[PDB]
Parts: structure tokens; C-alpha cells; sequence
């Protein structure tokens, strides 16, 4: 009975959607801005006050809220990452309407993602995920905030920049992992490469941080040959999304645009408790774009056939809000 | 920790990592003798690369363990996804089958909060029930679910009542007729009819042939919102009013009283509501919610239930008791009720 109760939890939609679903409804922001009764709670997310209630009593069974006084929910400790200032966002990783919860629909076809490899995202949506974004500004921006969350220092800080003089950061998002560098390192210039949309927000961001005269933006797609040559070329969270064939590609653009004596730096999680957020990334990879997480090994098939090697990788990278470690591997010509 | 917690509860690939490898039938095929991926793969016509990618999150929630270097096998939690486990959460967790087909409406659970309506409809097109009576492998599948493969997971309920003056039982809604039949063992003066819908009727007709219960259970074709195909005794309602929002259950339970013989009884085999702090509360919400997205049906409280039965001309004489049952994980009550 004990094995039945936990594959019954384990199997269950039930309650990854009822956490979603509290998420979507701003639930535990509307508690925390003084909704002390599931009637003030029903009004402010305006929904069914019986249906609400018995949302709630999931929310409760799986310590996500509490009942203080009779009536009266609030958060728990484990509740409270729903707020919306919390600085994990995890509310927002959490609502439907934004990017990734949206993609996570793609996991009702996982069937057929095992079956023949290649994404269920453009089955349930009509188009390929980036392409999708192209056409959702929402959605865009609500993918780059995500992405976004300070935070790239680690990685930052396992290099060492006195020999760089160019940065070129290659799908480089929000440009935060480029403003990290300038921040460390004053002699460098930096430039960031994005999709449409992002530029923007990524100028924005750059010159909130007073740094529009470190970073530039260029807005290109870097299957194409790339804007400029660089020192250091930096692929932060980006060769997961892709084939090995499309990332080959990538990773060829980026050794025709290095400058001699120059490194690209792979800012990635490599392949190997940790293991449940290790694969949660690599099946989203897989059902929402046709990527992966790859281990080391494969790495160096990859490095070889852009004419690149795996010189170096440096060790797990924490960062804040964060369950999952990163690495940073370092490649040079062959 | 915080952070950890709240993205396991969040995360919608867990459970459809279950229940793709209950589709394929994964731990049956390991159970056949598939020792590596490869034939793993060949077995269950995927992707040898994918299929080891959704191991290692098998592995990762304990329903798989890596036994030799390449050789994944079920744990003992692993093992209630093989076929013949008298649990069949393999089939509670196939696609293709009516319940986990019909899970598929939580993805609109905000829409459901909004308006207390099922989402079932929205999805595949027509309720619940008339979708089943379209889809004969639905149909037939759910009903199977219902039915459990164990002859005595009704015994509980069914010892619970004094057999001793009832002539005739009715079965509204009584699916495949365990519930009946778990009666006519109990109780062998009694004779008892089942009331079901099309396709239903035919595989109860056959259950009970196969349990040598013909001659003492018969099977009508009909719609218990309609009157009643004859009066009777004890007037079975088992887990159906649950489907049903307040204004139907009053509806069936009024043709349930208007069939009921002087002195007899309705009984309805459900889980009461109640407030708890303990871990079947999980399993109490999920079966609410299932209701509310499935069908617009809830889980009532006692004080619920009286008001229901009042509606009805009807009164709650007893709840019956929190009958544990073997190897599930949620009690059920027997309530009994009387005219007014
Ligand atoms: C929850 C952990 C993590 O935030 C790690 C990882 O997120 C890390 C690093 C990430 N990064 C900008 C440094 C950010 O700091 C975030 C808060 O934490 C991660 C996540 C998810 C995605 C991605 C992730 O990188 C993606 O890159 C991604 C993408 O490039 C395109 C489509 C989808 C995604 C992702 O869904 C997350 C993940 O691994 O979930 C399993
Ligand atoms: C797993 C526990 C239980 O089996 C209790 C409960 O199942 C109990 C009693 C049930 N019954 C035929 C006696 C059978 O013995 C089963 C193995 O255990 C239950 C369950 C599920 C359903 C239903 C359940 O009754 C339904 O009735 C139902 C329905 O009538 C119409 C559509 C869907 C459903 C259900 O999904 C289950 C439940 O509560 O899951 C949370
Ligand atoms: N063809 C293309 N050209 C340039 N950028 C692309 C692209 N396809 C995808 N991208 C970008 O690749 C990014 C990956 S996710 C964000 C990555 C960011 N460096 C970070 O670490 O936070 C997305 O922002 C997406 O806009
Ligand atoms: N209008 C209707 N008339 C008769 N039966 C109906 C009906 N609508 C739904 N049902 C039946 O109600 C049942 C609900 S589940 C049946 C539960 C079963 N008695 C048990 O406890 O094991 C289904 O078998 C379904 O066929």
C-alpha cells in the first residue's frame, strides 16, 4: 500500500497543474495583499468560490498553503516562492500563460517524442518554438525575463579576462552574462547576439546598467556568418536547444569568427538527487526544441567535428535560485 | 530545499514520464527478458537515444534501477506498473485508456475553477459519457477500470449491510455488476438487476455469466434519469452520484425513492468529505478534482449529503463507516437512506 500510494503520487497531473494553476491565478500574491477569506480570494481572481476552495484543500494537502484561522489560508515556507517579488520567480516559471509553462504542454506527447525523437512543440502550437516567439511579443519577452532572472558571476569569475579584448555573446539573451564580464573586466568591449525582440530588451537592460558604451547589441541569426571576430566567444545555455548537427554549425560560425589565440566558452550543465532537475531540463530540451544535454564525451565529438577541443572544463558553477550546477568548458582550435 | 520542493510539485514531466512508460509498456518488457536498451527500444518501437533519456528520469524517481552496467529493472514501487498487478496502475496510466485520456482535461484547470464546468467536453469534443458511448475501447476501458480484476474489493461495503430481509436489489449505475455480485454471494435469497448504459450492460451480462450469478442477476439497458426499470429493496448508488452536480444527483436519487419498496433503503457506496490533516487527503482531492474537471461532479460532506437527500424527500439514516479496504489507498462510507 505504501507502493501504491507513491506511484499514485508520482503519476499524478493533478497537482503540478494545481500548482500551476494557483500560480496563474496570482494566488499567494492576492493572500499576502490581504485576502484573509476564500471570498476576497474568489472576488480578486474572480473564479467560483466552491472551485476555489477546493484548489485550495490540494494546495493545503501538499504544503504549499496552510490553514491558520478557520477559513483563513496563507502561504507556507514552501508556499511563499509563489510571490511574485520572490527573486526565484518561480511563480512565473509557473503560469500558464507565460513561455515556458505554455511549452510545458509538450510533455502530454512525450509518446511521441520517444518515438521518433524530434520536439512536440510545433504539433501543439503550429510552429517550431523559436518561431513561435517570433510572432507572441508577449511570449518573447516573457521567455527573455525568464531566461534572464547578478547571477552569471561564477562563470564569470572562472575566467580569466586580462588577454581578452573582444566578447562576442552568442545567443547571449538578455545580455546579462555579457554585463558580467564588463563588470569584472574594465578593458573589455563586449557585443551581444539576439533574435528580434530581445535586442531590445537586452539595449534596454544594458543601458539600465550604464553599460550601452561597453555592450552593444546586434541583431543577426548566428547559423549565418557572425557580425564581427572575437577573443572570447560565449555560448551560455544555448547548444542545448539544438541537434548535434545545428550545434556543430553554431559551434563552426563561432571558430571562423575567433580571433587567433581566442577561446569559446560553453556555459552549459554537462550530463552525468541532482539527477531529477538534470533530466527535467533534458526531456524539456527534448519535447520543446529537439536538444539535449550532453555528457563530456560528447562534447569532444562535437568540438571535433567544428575543427574544435575540449581544452578544459571547469568545475560545478552555483548560482542563486538556482537547483542545478553549471560548467564551463573551454574550447580552442584543433 | 524551498526551491527544490516547489519545482518537483510543479513539474509536469514526472508524471507523464510514468505514464509513457505504463503506455509502452515499459516494466513488462524488462519483465519479458529485455536486458538493454536496445531490445527495450526494438520492444517498444522508439528511439534507443530517447527511450534511455526517459530511463534515467525512471531511475531518478525510483521506479527503475540500473541492476548491471546497462540493465534497467523495475523496483518494487517499478513493479506495480507490470500488467497483471492486481492494482492495474499500468492501465490507470495509459493514454490510450479512458482515465489517464481523460487526465489530459487538468491542462484546463483554470477554466474550471472559473466556472465550476468540466473541461472534459472542450477537449474531445462531447461529455464524458457520450464520448465513451462513441468510443467502444473507451467505453470498454473504462469500465475495466471501474471493475478492478478483484472479486472482492466490494466486500467491505457489501458486509456492512443486513442482507437478511432484502428481496431485490437494484444496482443503479452498477457498471460491470461486481457490487451486485458481491450481494448474491453474501446473500443467496436475494436477486438483484443492474441498471447501465449500452456497451456496459453487455460486458456486466458477461461478468456475471462467467461468475455463475445469471440466474440470480439480470441486466436492463436504460438511463437512471428515467424511471426506474422496476421497484426494489436496497437501491444501490455505488461511487456514482460523485459524477453528478447537486441538481442531477437530486434528479437520480428522486427516481431512486420513487422505485423504492415500503421499507426499503437507498445506499450510496462513496467517500464522504471530511477535513484531515493526513495522507489520504492527497488521494481525497484528487478524486474531487477529477470530478470537477471530468464531469462537474464533487466529493460531498455529511452535512452536503443531508441537504442532497432533502431535496429528494429522502433523510440519511447512518453512514455506514470508513470501511478500509486492502491495498487502496482511500476509504469509502455506506450511507443509508429513507423517505422522509
Ligand atoms: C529550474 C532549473 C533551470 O532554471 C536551469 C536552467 O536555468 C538556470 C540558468 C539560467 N540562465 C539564464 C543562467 C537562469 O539563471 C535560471 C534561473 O537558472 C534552465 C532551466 C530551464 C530552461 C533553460 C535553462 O537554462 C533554458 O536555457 C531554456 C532554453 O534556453 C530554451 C527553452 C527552454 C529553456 C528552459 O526551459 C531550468 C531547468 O533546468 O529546468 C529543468
Ligand atoms: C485510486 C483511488 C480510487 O480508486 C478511489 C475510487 O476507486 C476505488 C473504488 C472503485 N469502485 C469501482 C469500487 C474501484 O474499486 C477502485 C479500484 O477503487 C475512484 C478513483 C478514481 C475514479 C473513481 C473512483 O471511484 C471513479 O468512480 C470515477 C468515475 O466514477 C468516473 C470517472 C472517473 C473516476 C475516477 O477517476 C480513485 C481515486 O480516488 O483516484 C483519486
Ligand atoms: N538563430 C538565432 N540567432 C540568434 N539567437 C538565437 C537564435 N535562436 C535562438 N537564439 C537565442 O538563444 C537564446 C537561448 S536562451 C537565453 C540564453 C542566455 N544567454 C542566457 O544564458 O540567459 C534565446 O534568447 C534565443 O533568442
Ligand atoms: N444515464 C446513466 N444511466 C445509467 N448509468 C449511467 C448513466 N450515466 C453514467 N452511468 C454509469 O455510471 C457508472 C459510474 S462508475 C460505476 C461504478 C460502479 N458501480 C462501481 O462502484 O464499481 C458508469 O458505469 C456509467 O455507465
Amino acid at each position: 500500500i505504501d507502493a501504491l500510494r507513491t506511484l499514485i503520487r508520482l503519476g499524478s497531473l493533478h497537482t503540478p497543474m494545481v500548482v500551476r494553476t494557483a500560480a496563474t491565478l496570482r494566488l499567494v500574491d492576492h493572500i499576502l495583499a490581504g485576502a484573509r477569506t476564500v471570498k476576497a480570494l474568489a472576488a480578486r481572481t474572480d473564479t467560483r468560490p466552491e472551485a476555489l476552495l477546493r484548489l485550495i484543500r490540494h494546495l493545503v494537502a501538499i504544503g504549499l498553503l496552510e490553514e491558520d484561522a478557520p477559513g483563513e489560508f496563507v502561504p507556507t515556507e514552501v508556499g511563499e516562492l509563489l510571490a511574485d517579488d520572490h527573486p526565484a520567480a518561480q511563480r512565473a516559471w509557473h503560469d500558464l500563460t507565460q513561455a515556458v509553462a505554455r511549452a510545458d504542454i509538450s510533455f502530454t506527447r512525450l509518446p511521441d517524442a520517444i518515438r521518433t525523437g524530434r520536439p512536440t512543440y510545433e504539433s501543439i502550437y503550429g510552429k517550431p518554438f523559436y518561431e513561435d516567439l517570433a510572432g507572441r511579443p508577449d511570449l518573447r519577452a516573457s521567455f527573455d525575463s525568464l531566461m534572464a532572472t547578478a547571477v552569471d558571476e561564477a562563470p564569470a569569475a572562472a575566467y580569466d579576462w586580462t588577454n581578452v579584448r573582444h566578447v562576442l555573446d552568442v545567443g547571449g539573451g538578455n545580455g546579462g552574462f555579457a554585463a558580467a564580464i564588463a563588470r569584472r573586466a574594465p578593458h573589455v568591449s563586449a557585443t551581444v547576439l539576439e533574435m528580434a525582440g530581445t535586442v531590445d530588451t537586452a539595449r534596454s537592460y544594458l543601458k539600465d546598467e550604464g553599460l550601452s558604451d561597453r555592450v552593444d547589441v546586434v541583431e543577426g541569426d548566428f547559423f549565418e556568418p557572425l557580425p564581427r571576430k572575437a577573443d572570447a566567444i560565449i555560448l551560455s545555455f544555448v547548444l542545448l536547444n539544438w541537434p548535434d548537427h545545428d550545434a556543430v554549425r553554431i559551434l563552426t560560425r563561432c571558430a571562423e569568427a575567433l580571433e587567433p589565440g581566442g577561446r569559446i566558452l560553453i556555459h552549459e550543465r554537462a550530463d552525468v538527487a541532482d539527477r531529477f532537475f538534470s533530466t527535467l531540463l533534458d526531456l524539456r530540451m527534448l519535447v520543446f526544441l529537439g536538444g539535449a544535454l550532453r555528457t563530456r564525451e560528447k562534447w569532444d565529438g562535437l568540438a571535433a567535428s567544428a575543427g574544435l577541443v575540449v581544452e578544459e572544463v571547469r568545475g560545478p558553477l552555483v548560482s542563486p535560485n538556482v537547483p542545478l550546477d553549471s560548467s564551463l568548458l573551454v574550447l580552442a582550435p584543433a
